[PDB]
């Protein structure tokens, strides 16, 4: 089945094209292949600097009638800086404004964690910490709310939410809509068993990002793991005749998750949708959630001291 049905009422594919470091001189190639292929959603956010080249991407192939509007799932998020109540509309309409588009299907609190306003997207002082700003994720929300009730969003939810955080928005008091999702880093080196099941006890779905282990982030080291160099994944690759990134890719989708895999190079774009036709074993499930490690590609220390900084929880 190709889509998970969210708490809106709307169908959201499981599986889209990720956009973080895909640059604008080759994204906009990248969604017009990805759509081409059989993409339908694209995760995308104000801080990937792209979504001006997203947007020409998508517009294209509306006019070459490649696709309709409603068949399309594109996903953005607000980034850290707009988290006062008075900056959510602007960044919306901002990120709407980029993509040419007239609604989001789904809008994300990016971060739970808000920084001090201004151009700079991560706000540092002159010690290197990230400057914190005076928001709180109840009244963010209060204002991702208002995106919804006035048109500009057909859904929204979390991401890098620990369970408590989730559990802060769903004990609020008048409470408008419950979050739709929670977009969290998940691989076999993170499983996050614990927050999926939190998560989907309580009707919200799951999104995993860097499921290929984000080899192009910035701060790699080369001690890090690496996940599709794991030759015991290779190994269940083989077995199956696929690729290590197909495998990766498939795990999370028998998981009920949404998985967003990036890439710009054309034959990977395609080679990453051809996961609809295996099935991952009992064994290799289990031989998969086995390599956790409870390792992170995504978490900036210099926010550690952050009152909102997610990771300090168990999940
Ligand atoms: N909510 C947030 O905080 C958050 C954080 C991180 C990521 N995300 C989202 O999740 C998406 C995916 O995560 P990610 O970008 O960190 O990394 P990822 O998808 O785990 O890995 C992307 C890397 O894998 C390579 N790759 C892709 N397909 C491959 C294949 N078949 N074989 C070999 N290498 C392949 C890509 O190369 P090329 O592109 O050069 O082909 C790129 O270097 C993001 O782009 C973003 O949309 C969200
Ligand atoms: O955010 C994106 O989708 C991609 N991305 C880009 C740059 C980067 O450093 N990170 C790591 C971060 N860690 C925290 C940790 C916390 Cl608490 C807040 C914000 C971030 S950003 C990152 O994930």
């Amino acid at each position: 089945a190709s889509r998970i049905l969210l708490n809106n009422g709307a169908k959201m594919p499981i599986l889209g094209l990720g956009t973080w470091k895909s640059p604008p001189g080759q994204v906009t190639e990248a969604v017009k292949v990805a759509i081409d292929v059989g993409y339908r959603h694209i995760d995308c956010a104000h801080v990937y600097q792209n979504e001006n080249e997203v947007g020409v991407a998508i517009q294209e192939k509306l006019r070459e009638q490649v696709v309709k509007r409603e068949e399309l799932f594109i996903v953005s998020k607000l980034w850290c800086t707009y988290h006062e109540k008075g900056l959510v509309k602007g960044a919306c309409q901002k990120t709407l404004s980029d993509l040419k588009l007239d609604y989001l299907d789904l809008y994300l609190i990016h971060w739970p964690t808000g920084f001090k306003p201004g151009k700079e997207f991560f706000p540092l002082d002159e010690s290197g910490n990230v400057v914190p700003s005076d928001t709180n994720i109840l009244d963010t929300w209060a204002a991702m709310e208002e995106l919804v009730d006035e048109g500009l969003v057909k859904a929204i939810g979390i991401s890098n939410f620990n369970h408590l955080q989730v559990e802060m928005i769903l004990n609020k008091p008048g409470l408008k809509y419950k979050p739709a999702v929670n977009q969290i880093e998940c691989h076999p080196y993170l499983t996050q068993e614990k927050l999926i099941q939190y998560c989907q006890s309580k009707g919200i779905v799951v999104t995993a990002y860097s499921p290929l282990g984000s080899p192009d982030r910035p701060w790699a080291k080369p001690e890090d793991p690496s996940l599709l160099e794991d030759p015991r994944i290779k190994a269940i690759a083989a077995k199956h005749n696929k690729t290590t990134a197909q495998v990766l890719i498939r795990f999370p989708m028998q998981r009920n998750l949404v998985v967003i895999p990036k890439s710009v190079t054309p034959e990977r774009i395609a080679e990453n949708f051809k996961v609809f036709d295996f099935e991952l074993s009992s064994q290799d499930m289990t031989t998969l959630l086995s390599y956790n490690r409870n390792w992170r590609v995504c978490a900036l220390l210099r926010c550690t001291s952050h009152k909102d900084y997610p990771f300090h929880e168990e999940f």
